[PDB]
């Protein structure tokens, strides 16, 4: 990346340290920027999801993966729940979404709770599988609490066949009173809903497909136990991509790691880190990894700065290392501390192929937490930390239950932050619009076409403390 | 421009980051010192006010215009508009002014929610155009909310004649009860009225005017659609100046729009912008522009630091485009971030020709909004971006409504922040009284009788966070 | 009214102090309850509008007649004013409503603020009397705020003949994105609007009508001046009943104005107040008032108790006023503090023929005043006073403008409360519902029929402070 003249401080930079200077452009609308990964991860927006359980769900992977991102499960989860998850998500639709079900005879109160695990605003009547109304929380309020659901679900609903174009579906909800439309299977069945904007959606995203055209998802694993037979499983079970994922990434035991991995010649994008520096880059890569994660420190969930002092200015890791990755052919992945669109942007601008998001994606309704209320109503959900699932920890074979305890006094714990929902957006797809939107506009005034050019043609520069307040909040 | 010797920093400078070191001076007076603009605007005040829908009506521009700025009409207001609001502008008397007119029928109610229209602290009661009393704030105070103004109106009021000198009037209004002169022409109608803070003001403003001596005033244009004929009808209109507005100034698709209106030969002063560079400076300059509006990212509206990591701070962006166009004999003005007096002076010293005030004069009496008031009771009124209206779109021609809400989903949304007024002086005029009493002790300081002076004159210093904390707020 | 045995207080009875016994009943639903008044005003309702300028406007005026009740214009209106509301209220239609209505236009600021005039949600865009579409809330949203309701509009909206049965047009909105059926004239224009609750309302409400069988108006006049010749033009007006109105009702110059009202010879029921006592309301039935209007201290507006001590808890003057006022053949409207459904029920039992409401319906959409909202932006309007408008006063001929100030020093002020709307439903019509809701369930309690079997069988008891504390508010 290109600095403008004389800006070399003697400090490594955040992403709130630098800015975007705009070049000459050509680039004439949003549209015409091409957003989609060149690291083999498949994703066609520069959006990875962390591989942490209050982030990384079925219905998370299913709803960023219809929108062209990728999300890791995380590791150490059972692989029979990961080839659960897998196959439901290779299972939705590509423009069709998943809606919530109820039956019946749920409670009015329960349908409430169930509303707010998509955004889609209503949820769908089935009985034996076919769609008998539709149930929006305003026809929840002013009634029993315990009133049956089949008293207050709307009869009259749009519905239309799978398999309809997105903009006739989006063209019969114009005067429907609700704004979900029923999708019927063949055999009259319930295939899913659409929904305006989900009707929109379906053509700006490119979903992330695999080689059969279904939703791309990826796993992740610690360096701890058999890492060569844990991929292996993780591969069998369908995941589309591998994360080597451990806190320290410049370690022997993560070397080894990833040599086990690569030497099964499992056929996949092979991800590791993380690691902050161009030597560890280069090691990594060197054992075997095509992309290098990085980032020690800026996590909204780390705890590391203050416990040990390690850490580094994100913005100025992925410069070094995504510079070290592309001299020997691979790619780097921005991982942690990614509050804003602009971050995205800056880690792109910075040279990293795609950008990892994990708090931030907690705060939405797909995430797999319970949607909670603070003191002043509003919305938000807890994102946590996998603390020692990210450690690595000595052979527990023939522990001690004494040792069992004395292993654990000194393991980081699971600290806790509040995420609250946009008020009026709360979707994860939302979010994404929100991040796609301003990098599209990034690469626009850069003048690239697209995510190669971005890193190519920006000019970037630094500013103090007051510099970053500029214009509105 | 100087800086003190070692003061290079590896940053981009914001209006909080520099200073001016006082010089050797031998200018007298404040009122010394000529605040006309150089760049052919025809200004004698350093201000203009920006192509904002929140800031620049009717009121705002006759009023600024009398006192030496000039207001830049917002880009798609309809044609017809234009022409009413500059045959309006145009036909104002240079010394006296446009004040609140109400009929004898009209309610207490209403009169008092239009008495904050202007800054005269009384509205005129009309009767077939002539003056009958005069309503202020306090005959609306206990009575009947839908009383006639007829009821509470006062019939004892000073009057004189349109053309009376301003001296004569402030002094007929020494004792008066009200500090309103109500001026007429010679059939006896309203021609408006005077305080004795407008007729001090008469005598240090210098009114900005056309060849016929009428009030100027300006109109703005977006890059979309057709460029020239829409450049071509606000010349048409009267216009007497253009300003070609959009985000990104350095781009293909402004270039061609200098140049269609270039080659159409209007005969009035061109605006191009907004860039930052050096680079798209000259590329503006080149097309046709002859004056260069240099801002991306400060303005208080502006979400595009976070949305996309783009911007430059402001009086970096200043220095470097000011020199680039001086050395092809143009211009620059510095548009967006102003919130206090120091930040026009800085502007200015950074040598750019004049200063487009934004946000910050919404706060005024005069700006179209309706006055607001918060949870303590203060004077407020919101502004807002224009948000779209400075974007490029593609051609909407034959586009479906499936089409408009795609990139519909996408077009930046309208900001709003609170902009609060002077709890005593909420007038513009009061705000231009603060600005210009700065800049020009800013000059006494340096040295500089005259705007050119002050930048060729000026020493600048850096400060740290604490720099800046020096002083009184 | 009957007591259970023992109640005997050694004290006066507020609305608080006392409650009502179920008895037997037989009275099947709250619908076979007869709400019609039996005093000669026409009302179908026991709710009277308040002669006062914070509530009795023509938006008022309309919406209380249409279902059933009655407004009472404030006096001191000029007689043309008079005239023109008359003539707009009974030229109104008795099942549609009239609209809020918009020119394409009208700015979209102007819009939002027109809106709230009517509870309908949406007002009609009109070009050249004929509608062309609807504006929301919602579409002023987003939007800038000078932008024309032309660009906001929708031109879909569910439209029938004005005279289609108020049960077809419900069915047409059932399914409609927005609750509003233009109702057009056979011509095509704008007949008016109907709303799912306004047509379900027409099958509950009895609109109160003229022999003509147009909707009924009440005018109110001062005891000053010339109290016979204001009589007359308001009757000539079309006033179908006439409110004598002054504070202290039992005195001399009342007595005249009502023999000089009378003598006249109208042919209108006369209203006459106020009065507290016995013997007041004798001596204003046998001066020639057929009706009595009792309250002296409970108006939200009146703070006669804090400044004289002079006043009588409402529930034991209408007790005492109603018995004999029944003696006579004349009958007791209960003027003053009304705040709950339970009010008018209490003030029905204790033996008034219709209840008067002030200050409670200013906190509705269709009241004079503008809307407002508070710190938590909690919507509210203002009540006030009527003030030296209810007070005697000298003649003011050869009134030197000492005289004025020295009649003005002890004149009452006007008084300010802020009444808040419900913010769910906002409307007077939903108060209406409210009240009357409440008032026949009192009737089925009580096993009455009717509003005369109500005072006929009603058993009341005395509670302590305690007891009103009982249930939820
Ligand atoms: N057997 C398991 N052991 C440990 N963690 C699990 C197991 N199964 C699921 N999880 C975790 O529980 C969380 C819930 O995700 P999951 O995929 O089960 O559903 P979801 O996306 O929340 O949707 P739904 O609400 O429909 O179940 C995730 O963090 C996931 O990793
Ligand atoms: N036809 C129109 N279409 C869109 N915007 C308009 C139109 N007419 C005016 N505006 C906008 O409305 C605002 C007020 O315009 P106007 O000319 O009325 O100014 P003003 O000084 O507020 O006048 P006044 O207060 O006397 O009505 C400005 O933002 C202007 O751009
Ligand atoms: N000429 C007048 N003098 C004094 N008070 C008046 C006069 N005309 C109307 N009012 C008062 O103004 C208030 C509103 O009256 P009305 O509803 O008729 O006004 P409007 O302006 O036609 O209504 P809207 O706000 O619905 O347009 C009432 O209190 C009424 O008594
Ligand atoms: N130190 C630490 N880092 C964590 C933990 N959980 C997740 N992380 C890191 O933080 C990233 C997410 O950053 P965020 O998007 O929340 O800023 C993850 O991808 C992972 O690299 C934890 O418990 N401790
Ligand atoms: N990005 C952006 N800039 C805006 C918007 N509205 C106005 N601006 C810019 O900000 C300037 C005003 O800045 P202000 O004086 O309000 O700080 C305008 O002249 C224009 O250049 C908007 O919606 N978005
Ligand atoms: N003392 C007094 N009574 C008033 C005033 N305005 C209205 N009233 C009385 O109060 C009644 C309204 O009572 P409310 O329904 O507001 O409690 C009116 O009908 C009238 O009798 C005022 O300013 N002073």
């Amino acid at each position: 990346v290109r600095f403008l003249d004389g800006h070399t401080p003697a400090y490594d930079l955040t992403y709130n340290d630098v800015f975007v200077v705009p070049g000459r452009s050509d680039v004439a609308s949003r549209f015409d920027v091409d957003l989609s990964t060149v690291d083999g991860s498949g994703t066609t927006i520069p959006v990875v999801v962390a591989n942490m359980t209050a982030v990384a769900g079925r219905r998370m992977a299913e709803t960023v993966a219809r929108r062209g991102g990728i999300v890791v499960l995380p590791q150490d989860l059972p692989i029979t729940a990961v080839s659960e998850t897998v196959d439901f998500v290779k299972s939705r639709d590509l423009v069709v979404d998943t809606p919530v079900t109820l039956s019946p005879e749920d409670s009015v109160s329960d349908a409430n709770a169930l509303l707010h695990k998509r955004a889609h605003g209503a949820a769908v009547v089935v009985f034996e599988g076919r769609p008998i109304g539709l149930v929006t929380e305003a026809n929840c309020a002013g009634v029993d609490r315990f009133a049956r659901v089949r008293d207050i679900a709307l009869s009259d609903f749009v519905t239309a066949p799978v398999g309809t174009d997105p903009r006739e579906v989006f063209d019969l909800l114009e005067h429907a009173p609700i704004d979900v439309a029923v999708m019927t299977a063949p055999d009259g069945t319930l295939a899913g809903v659409l929904t305006r904007t989900g009707a929109i959606r379906a053509g700006i995203y490119t979903p992330a497909v695999d080689a059969k055209g279904r939703l791309r998802i990826a796993a992740a694993v610690g360096i701890n136990g058999d890492v060569g037979a844990k991929a292996q499983a993780l591969a069998e079970a369908g995941a589309d991509l591998l994360v080597i994922d451990t806190a320290h990434g410049h370690q022997a035991k993560m070397l080894d790691a990833i040599k086990a991995v690569a030497s099964l010649d499992l056929g996949l994008p092979l991800v590791a880190g993380n690691v902050v520096s161009a030597e560890g880059t280069r090691d990594l890569i060197e054992a075997g990894a095509s992309i290098v994660k990085v980032g020690v420190g800026p996590g909204a969930m780390c705890t590391t700065r203050m416990m040990t002092g390690v850490g580094r200015p994100q913005f100025s890791a992925v410069v070094e290392c995504a510079a070290a990755a592309r001299q020997l052919g691979g790619h780097v992945w921005a991982d942690g501390g990614v509050r804003h669109p602009r971050d995205v942007a800056l880690a792109l601008a910075a040279g990293a192929s795609n950008v990892m998001i994990g708090s931030w994606f907690a705060g939405t309704y797909e995430s797999p937490g319970d949607l909670l209320f603070d003191r002043d109503d509003r919305p938000y959900k807890e994102s946590y930390g996998m603390a020692s699932k990210r450690a690595v920890a000595a052979r527990t074979a023939g522990d001690s239950s004494f040792d069992r305890a004395r292993k654990g006094l000194f393991e980081e714990g699971i600290s806790t932050s509040r995420m609250s929902l946009d008020p009026a957006r709360g979707g994860v797809e939302d979010l994404l619009d929100h991040i796609t939107s301003g990098v599209r506009s990034t690469c626009t005034y850069v003048g690239a076409a697209n995510l190669p050019e971005l890193h190519e043609k920006v000019v970037l520069g630094v500013q103090s403390a007051a510099g970053f307040a500029e214009g509105h909040p």
